[PDB]
């Protein structure tokens, strides 16, 4: 994946653990000889799962529990890394954001070159739920969409319930993630 991901975990790691944790995590993984991670320079995927392993053992987290805090905190780190215009233009709300992250995948691929970006279709069931297929070059990564949805609640200010209805590990087609959103009436009432 692009070194923009990776520099995100090594940020996300050397923030919330220090950064002699993040240099033994890097060692695990085997990726000293990389001296640092270039945002624009495409990666061997190698690199992202081999460090969320060897993140896994040194911080005692579970892969997935990572994936769930990564996809969270990527939210905030691409608005902050100078993609907050994208973020912006994407929507004015959960529902309209989500219809439109095919678009952003786009957009971002002209900068990106090599990007293998996710696919998003959504399915409206009311104006408080949505079911969300996600379509993915990759395996393993369908935490990451829990972590970046709940992440999208915190942005829209709208409370997020998110329950995955399908798994491809079962012989699905796609990931089906079943989603309820309330804003206001969640608080007054
Ligand atoms: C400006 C905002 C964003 C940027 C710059 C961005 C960029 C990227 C990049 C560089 C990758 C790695 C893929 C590769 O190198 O081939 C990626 C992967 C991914 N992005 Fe985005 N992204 C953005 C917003 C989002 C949002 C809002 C979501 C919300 C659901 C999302 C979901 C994902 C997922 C799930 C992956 C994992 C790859 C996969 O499923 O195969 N991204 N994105």
């Amino acid at each position: 994946m692009y070194g923009l991901v990776n520099k995100a975990i090594q940020d996300m790691i050397s923030k919330h653990h220090g950064e002699d944790t993040w240099e033994a995590i890097k060692q695990k993984a085997g990726l000293e000889d990389i001296d640092f991670f270039v945002g624009m320079e495409a990666y061997s995927d190698d690199v992202t799962y081999h460090l969320v392993g060897a993140a896994s053992e040194v911080l005692g987290k579970p892969a997935e529990e990572l994936l769930i805090a990564f996809g969270e905190y990527w939210v905030t780190y691409t608005s902050e890394e100078g993609y907050g215009e994208l973020l912006a233009s994407a929507g004015d709300s959960l529902p309209e954001f989500m219809e439109n992250l095919d678009n952003l995948h786009a957009r971002v691929g002209l900068s990106f070159p090599q990007l293998r970006p996710p696919a998003f279709e959504c399915q409206h069931t009311s104006s408080k739920s949505m079911e969300l297929h996600y379509q993915s070059t990759r395996c393993g990564l369908a935490p990451m969409v829990l972590g970046l949805l709940h992440g999208l609640g915190k942005r829209f200010q709208t409370k997020v319930e998110v329950t995955q209805t399908a798994f491809r590990e079962t012989g699905e087609d796609h990931d089906i993630f079943s989603i309820k959103y309330e804003g206001a009436e969640n608080l007054y009432f």
